């Protein structure tokens, strides 16, 4: 969905609220190539620290799911870079698959990835994003055997998004591994979660065959730290990341 050596935002919906999210969007999408919005969650049990605690934050500032929708609409007055959301299966499952995959699509959403998608229902999913025209993004972590890159890889149409609870300062070893298994498998470009908080990191995913570097956690940080006013503080992370 992006080019390559892209990097790519991550941004929670609505931390601090819905307004600053799409202001944090607008300052960094000169330097994405595309961008994931996530949906808070009230249990992000897949999430590192970092990530969970913005989505605490999201909703305890009384975040609404269709807010999400309000910031990729707004958004896309703007720019075209393409937006993947975010989010855990609950929310989608009690609004509806077709319906939420509808809404998602006519608001501008590109992609969309969930994180929690029971393999059960995997299937009638992608069925449906497809007739919707939602581009699919699978995650898959260090302890995704081969065997199911594969099966990821077939069921991807937007990009696989390869992540690591790991943390880090350095890339785990197992981050690398988990790349290099994915090159010699996936068809699809595939972008890395692995906490990136240096240039050398940037420089070095990429090198080793990353499409795109999401960075999320870094970005998250500081918005934590400074609120509303983490704009100008998030364009200079991306430009240190950038080497720029």
């Amino acid at each position: 969905m992006f080019k390559d050596g892209s990097l790519i935002p991550y941004l929670t919906a609505g931390d601090p609220d819905k307004q600053s999210t799409l202001n944090f969007l607008l300052a960094l999408d000169e330097y994405a190539g595309a961008i994931e919005l996530g949906i808070p969650f009230s249990d992000p049990i897949a999430d590192g620290k970092t990530i969970q605690e913005s989505h605490y934050r999201a909703l305890k500032n009384g975040f609404k799911l269709r807010e999400a929708f309000w910031i990729v609409k707004e958004f896309r007055r703007h720019s075209s870079t393409p937006i993947v959301l975010m989010t855990y299966y609950n929310p989608i499952y009690r609004a509806g698959v077709r319906n939420f995959l509808a809404e998602a699509k006519a608001s501008g959403v590109a992609g969309i990835l969930v994180v929690d998608l029971p393999v059960f229902h995997a299937k009638e999913f992608t069925e449906i994003a497809r007739e919707e025209g939602i581009k699919t993004v699978f995650l898959a972590a260090p302890n995704t055997p081969d065997e199911r890159l594969k099966v990821i890889d077939d069921m991807t149409t937007g990009f696989v998004y390869l992540v690591s609870l790991y943390g880090t300062e350095e890339i785990p070893k197992t981050a690398y591994d988990l790349l290099r298994r994915a090159k010699r498998i996936c068809r699809n470009k595939v972008a890395v979660g692995f906490g990136v908080s240096k240039r050398e990191h940037v420089v070095s995913l990429l090198k080793e065959g990353a499409n795109g570097v999401v960075v999320g956690s870094a970005l998250v940080k500081i918005i934590g730290e400074k609120g509303r006013e983490a704009t100008e503080f998030l364009k200079k992370k991306v430009e240190e990341l950038l080497g720029i």
